[PDB]
């Protein structure tokens, strides 16, 4: 199936400014997306907001305005802050806009033709804060923002209601069978595997069917009427989920903005996912209710559904009234914007809860970026080493040259695979232990001797250099966008040999190639002070 790469974000809660947790999942996204462009392929990557309910309602209400001015302005600092981290995101989403609620509408009447859908109660606690019904088991006693007594979600800590209201249900309890053989069918749809295996015994267990409605009262009719039911509002989860099909939907113009919705999902080619991007915190929701849903309504299931871990900051929870924020604009204008993506994409896995401090970002600018890429590319391209500004032509290979050749040909399917699972972590770490392996070539064959030693050989360590150095480059260029190119003209590398999966083959660029020009006191990564 020749397709278009499907790659989402979570579409965030506008109930507060953006934070690091936000810009993490789209850089996520942003990546994986970038990876697949890279290969050529057509991708269409979608991040946005999710601007109803209660918690974003009450959060306008707290600051006195109305919501639609509360979300359009928070919508705005999300848009901004996302423009300022340089992403390559292909759409931007509202669920405020007129075209996603036409689609909301629409996969409802979807559900309730099937028959999935009815008029019952929930009588249970809830969370405003996830917008997610609990069971007894799942909450605890706890302290309010007043110091008094109260309940609490297990997962998260936030204060927990008790409900009872009427509502429409949807049968999710009819959906455990045919959801154990989509994850038994499937057992890589879901990233982590650990996590994985925490959505199948959840479902093993049994589900109970779900709430996908509410009174509009409760709401503060900030959220998508019940098409049949003007005392209703749709579930702002079931709203929020929709997004991705919206997305699917929408032909978007060179200003990004959307201009058509078609009718059926099959004229875009992008629908289902190829990777949903989430946090662990949304796991269920994506995992269980949405594949449900889709089941349901008669639509495809998304491939992969890749959930990572929550940052702290100095092993301490990252927090504006605790004192220990982490401005992820302001250690990117600090340290460097590809720099600090590579950081958070390369000191935690998706397993893991990763630990930012300004020690560690400095090590691994200083360790990897500097000491290990950057001073290699710095070697290759040096007018004492490389004393004709060229790619030179290979003499015959020595068993060590072969070595490091066999080194560089493996890496490009050894790092796709690692892009494709997804686990960025151990694509970047791939592709360093190539660059550390190059380094420790040339220390070997000191060329900076050779160049009045044996001029023959340094043609042929020389070149083997240039190239290890552009294909980890090519790889690595998902992750250090703008540093990719830089590191490619200063090896005057031609356009048309930045992409494509013909250029994952060593030897793509001929020998006679110029290098790119210098600049007196250019440097690729300046190393900061140790502290
Ligand atoms: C359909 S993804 C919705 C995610 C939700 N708004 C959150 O921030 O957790």
């Amino acid at each position: 199936v020749e397709k278009v790469f499907f790659v989402t974000s979570p579409i965030y809660y506008v109930n507060a400014a953006p934070h690091i947790g936000h810009v993490y999942s789209t850089l996520i996204t942003d990546v994986i997306g970038r990876y697949h462009r890279v290969k050529g392929e057509r991708v269409f990557a979608l991040t946005g907001t999710d601007e109803h309910g209660q918690k974003v309602a009450e959060a306008a209400k707290q600051k006195q305005v109305s919501p639609y001015d509360f979300t359009t302005a928070v919508a705005g600092e999300f848009k901004k802050c996302f423009e300022q981290m340089d992403y390559s995101i292909d759409y931007f989403i509202r669920t405020t806009n007129e075209q996603h609620k036409a689609v909301v509408k629409e996969l409802w009447t979807k559900l309730e033709q099937k028959g999935d859908i009815y008029l019952g109660r929930y009588e249970g606690w809830y969370s405003i804060s996830d917008e997610s019904f609990l069971t007894p088991q799942n909450i605890t006693d706890g302290v309010d923002k007043d110091g008094n007594p109260c309940k609490v979600s297990l997962e998260s800590g936030h204060v927990v209601t008790w409900v009872s209201e009427e509502n429409y249900m949807f049968r999710l309890s009819a959906f455990r069978e045919r959801l154990l053989e989509w994850y038994h069918a499937n057992p890589g749809c879901i990233v982590p595997e650990f996590r994985r295996r925490e959505v199948i015994r959840a479902v093993e267990k049994g589900l109970p069917d779900l709430s996908v409605s509410r009174a509009r009262a409760t709401l503060h009719n900030w959220a998508i009427p019940v098409p049949g039911n003007p005392d209703h509002c749709v579930y702002v989860w079931l709203d929020a989920l929709t997004n991705y099909l919206t997305g699917s939907r929408l032909r978007v113009d060179e200003s990004g903005k959307e201009v058509s919705l078609v009718d059926d999902f099959n004229e875009l080619e992008r629908f289902p996912a190829d990777v949903h991007v989430i946090g662990k915190d949304i796991l269920k929701f994506h995992a269980i209710y949405w594949p449900a849903f889709l089941l349901s309504a008669g639509l495809p299931l998304p491939k992969k559904i890749v959930a990572h871990g929550w940052w702290t900051k100095d092993r301490k929870k990252i927090s504006k009234s605790l004192g220990n924020v982490f401005d992820p604009v302001e250690k990117a204008e600090e340290f460097g914007y590809d720099a600090l993506k590579y950081f958070l994409l390369r000191e935690s896995g998706f397993s893991d809860d990763g630990d930012y401090s300004d020690k560690n970002m400095i090590a691994r600018l200083n360790g990897e970026l500097a000491d290990t890429l950057g001073n290699l590319v710095m070697r290759c391209t040096s007018a004492k080493i490389n004393v004709n500004g060229e790619w030179p032509s290979p003499a015959a290979y020595t068993e060590e040259d072969e070595s490091l050749i066999q080194l560089i040909k493996d890496l490009p399917g050894t790092a796709d695979h690692y892009y494709l699972i997804p686990d960025i972590q151990k694509a970047i770490i791939a592709v360093f232990d190539v660059l550390r392996a190059i380094n420790a070539y040339v220390t070997d064959m000191a060329p900076w001797k050779l160049v009045k030693t044996d001029p023959e050989r340094l043609r042929t360590v020389l070149y083997i250099t240039l190239e290890g150095v552009r294909v980890t480059t090519l790889l690595l260029s998902p992750i250090l966008p703008r540093k990719s190119v830089v590191i490619f003209d200063m090896l005057g590398v031609p356009e048309v040999h930045r992409k494509g999966i013909e250029n994952f083959e060593f030897g793509a660029v001929p020998p006679g190639t110029r290098l790119g020009p210098a600049v007196e006191g250019e440097v690729l990564f300046s190393k900061r002070s140790t502290e």
